C-alpha cells in the first residue's frame, strides 16, 4: 500500500491543524521514497521544524528547505540532488504534491502543494502525491501566504512522520 505521511503545521509556534498526503510510491517510488524519508527523518535529517517559507494565495505553498529556509537549500536522502524520475501523474487541482526545483535533474527536498490548478508545470515538476487528510489546514496555510510569496507569520512544520 502507498505509504501516508502527516505534517501537524504551527502558526508563529501555535498549533494549526494536520495535514496528510498519499504518496504515490506505484508510480514514483524513488520520489515518493525521498519525501517518506525526509518526513519520518529515519535518515538523520528530515522536515521536522522546517518552515514553508514561499505561499502564494491561488497557487501554491512551498517548503522542504529544511537547510536554509528560504529556498536555496535542501538536500535528497540520495546526495545533493536527484532526476525527475518520470512525469506521468498531472497537476490537475489544488492538493497536488509536486517537486520544486531549478532546472532538469535537480530535485532536492523542497515541495509544493497545490492550491490551484497549475497544469503549466506538467512535465517539467514530477508529481508525486496529493493531499488525503487537512486540505481544509492547507487552505487556512494559504491565508497566511502574499501575492510575493511571504508569509506574514512563520509556518512551520512542527510534527511529522508517517500514520498506518
Amino acid at each position: 500500500v502507498n505509504p501516508t505521511v502527516f505534517f501537524d503545521i504551527a502558526v508563529d509556534g501555535e498549533p494549526l491543524g494536520r495535514v496528510s498526503f498519499e504518496l504515490f510510491a506505484d508510480k514514483v517510488p524513488k520520489t515518493a521514497e525521498n519525501f517518506r524519508a525526509l518526513s519520518t527523518g529515519e535518515k538523520g535529517f528530515g522536515y521536522k521544524g522546517s518552515c514553508f517559507h514561499r505561499i502564494i494565495p491561488g497557487f501554491m505553498c512551498q517548503g522542504g528547505d529544511f537547510t536554509r529556509h528560504n529556498g536555496t537549500g535542501g538536500k535528497s536522502i540520495y546526495g545533493e540532488k536527484f532526476e525527475d524520475e518520470n512525469f506521468i501523474l498531472k497537476h490537475t487541482g489544488p492538493g497536488i504534491l509536486s517537486m520544486a526545483n531549478a532546472g532538469p535533474n535537480t530535485n532536492g527536498s523542497q515541495f509544493f502543494i497545490c492550491t490551484a490548478k497549475t497544469e503549466w508545470l506538467d512535465g517539467k515538476h514530477v508529481v508525486f502525491g496529493k493531499v488525503k487528510e487537512g486540505m481544509n489546514i492547507v487552505e487556512a496555510m494559504e491565508r497566511f501566504g502574499s501575492r510575493n510569496g511571504k508569509t506574514s507569520k512563520k509556518i512551520t512544520i512542527a510534527d511529522c512522520g508517517q500514520l498506518e
